[PDB]
């Protein structure tokens, strides 16, 4: 598994907490605490960090029409 | 410089030769040849492949609607 | 930070808990737990995984 | 295929041309031109760059004692 915290930050600014939790499988309280900056990315498990990196990768690869 | 051919493929599938050339600086005949498969991605130089990889990364990281 | 669990597995393969701990600052009991398969790599924090992914990168890039 | 020019540079400092060439399939003249700067790494093909990046990864992953 690979994790990239820059991808996780991109994710946290580019989708809603509901969509991140539903599309990544990560629990709603973890995603809300990340968005509120009540808990740090650095202290997540590698497993969580991988799920959020993968979702970020997939969403970034949506066609250019759905960007900007 | 880093190159990733998967990113170049994504680029060629998601943007026109005109837009790729205008945003990457690679001459449009090179891009047109890649899109029509008269030239292969694997035979590009590392320098060009890096330019196309950076453009793809940049487009992918543009904020979502 | 970046993590690659493959790099971490290579490190646990190629260095002892004492040396990993001593060069990365990760607690030697955490490393031992990884080496006896009491804890998963996936359950380390991202920060710890980043430190171990780096140690592995550094050792791999030492000459020769 | 992925290319990393630092991995290529590392390889050129850490192994001889004879068998960078011999393990990667790239012709020794290309490797010699790289070693003697005649030619830049950035002008290699992606295909060549991938073979050299791959070899560099493989050689770097050899155990501690061989470093």
């Amino acid at each position: 598994m690979k994790v990239d915290t820059k991808q996780i930050e991109w994710l946290l600014k580019n989708a809603s907490g509901y969509q991140i939790s539903k599309m990544s499988g990560v629990a709603q309280p973890t995603i809300s605490a990340l968005i509120n900056k009540k808990r740090s990315i650095e202290n997540l498990t590698i497993e969580t960090g991988h799920k959020l990196t993968e979702l970020a990768n997939q969403m970034q690869k949506t066609p250019l029409e759905h960007h900007h």
